[PDB]
């Protein structure tokens, strides 16, 4: 059983969680209750081991896809926020943690992917894909390429092949419908097709892959990758003149990224629920909380209005945020997991030429509904 009087929280190691233990000192300076971080190893595999038996820690926090499952165990309670308390996040990151029609998570951080570009090779970036063709035959007359990214995931791949109308699962009221799968319609179709004769006009290469693209973009000899908040760092390093903005368009429709939303959910064995509420909405979910635990690590965009309002003046996480709200929050329904796996086949068989467009999304389709 969970100790009553205090707050266990977990967060993954990659994350702010010096940061966040400033917060945690600033509840216990107003309440007395002492609050306790830990970032334990493989956290997100424990946790439903450990709050299966009624134990383990007090909030968690993961990406919002994970709690799909942990809601499905009943692993987590649900969350009471008022109207006023709603209002303060951006209506989206709402549903990310919705589970059977239940809040079961607050949401805190967004992320996206971009277009990344290099200001010195193409200070003026395209505002779509069907640019890239004619910008690339340009650059390559001095040895660069005008676009680089991963193109061995179906989650990089998938912004463009949901522009035109591709999509996972169809969200009606309340949640997502595993009947209705958008993998082969005519818009994905017309996105995939674009992205196999960039291929086939040798725009872009079929193997290229996340550390392909880059080192490419690291080093000046692509103008463009597409990459979200978590490889910032590894380019600032560089050096290289970077700007972040929002992706390019296809048959005058936005490119449509998959969002990722980190977020604290309240184990449904906890005695502390109503300590945990008080301390996400209170202490964590303000500017002053989310500043601390940000300033130790970056959490790229957040839920909260009033900070990423703030933090918006940083035009690279402006950008994130923008094509985080032309995009799409990830399915967490168990089906999700067979539509990265079907797509990633299909696109690499696609873009190798094992498989023509049609039948590649066909045979996608045909496995997720299954
Ligand atoms: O390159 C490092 C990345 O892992 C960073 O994460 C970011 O990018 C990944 C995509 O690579 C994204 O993950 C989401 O999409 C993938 C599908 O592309 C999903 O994976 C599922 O499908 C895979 C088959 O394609 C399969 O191998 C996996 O087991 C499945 O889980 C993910 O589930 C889905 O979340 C991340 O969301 C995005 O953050 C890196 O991990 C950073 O997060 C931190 O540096």
């Amino acid at each position: 059983a969970i100790e009553e009087g205090k707050l266990v929280i977990w967060i993954n190691g990659d994350k702010g969680y010096n940061g966040l233990a400033e917060v945690g000192k600033k509840f216990e300076k107003d309440t007395g209750i002492k609050v306790t971080v830990e970032h334990p190893d493989k956290l997100e595999e424990k946790f439903p081991q450990v709050a299966a038996t009624g134990d383990g820690p007090d909030i968690i926090f993961w990406a919002h896809d994970r709690f799909g499952g942990y809601a499905q165990s009943g692993l987590l309670a649900e969350i009471t926020p008022d109207k006023a308390f709603q209002d303060k996040l951006y209506p989206f990151t709402w549903d990310a943690v919705r589970y059977n029609g239940k809040l079961i998570a607050y949401p805190i951080a967004v992320e996206a992917l971009s277009l990344i570009y290099n200001k010195d090779l193409l200070p003026n970036p395209p505002k779509t894909w069907e640019e890239i063709p004619a910008l690339d035959k340009e650059l390559k007359a001095k040895g660069k390429s005008a676009l680089m990214f991963n193109l061995q995931e179906p989650y990089f791949t998938w912004p463009l092949i949901a522009a035109d109308g591709g999509y996972a699962f169809k969200y009606e009221n309340g949640k997502y419908d595993i009947k209705d799968v958008g993998v082969d319609n005519a818009g994905a179709k017309a996105g995939l097709t674009f992205l196999v004769d960039l291929i086939k006009n040798k725009h872009m290469n079929a193997d290229t892959d996340y550390s392909i693209a880059e080192a490419a973009f690291n080093k000046g000899e692509t103008a463009m990758t597409i990459n979200g908040p978590w490889a910032w760092s590894n380019i600032d390093t560089s050096k290289v003149n970077y700007g972040v903005t929002v992706l390019p368009t296809f048959k005058g429709q936005p490119s449509k990224p998959f969002v990722g939303v980190l977020s604290a959910g309240i184990n449904a064995a906890s005695p502390n629920k109503e300590l945990a509420k008080e301390f996400l909405e209170n202490y964590l979910l303000t500017d002053e909380g989310l500043e601390a635990v940000n300033k130790d690590k970056p959490l790229g965009a957040v839920a909260l209005k009033s900070y990423e309002e703030e933090l918006a003046k940083d035009p690279r996480i402006a950008a994130t945020m923008e094509n985080a709200q032309k995009g799409e929050i990830m399915p967490n329904i168990p089906q999700m997991s067979a539509f990265w796996y079907a797509v990633r086949t299909a696109v690499i068989n696609a873009a190798s030429g094992r498989q023509t467009v049609d039948e590649a999304l066909k045979d996608a389709q045909t496995r997720i509904t299954k």
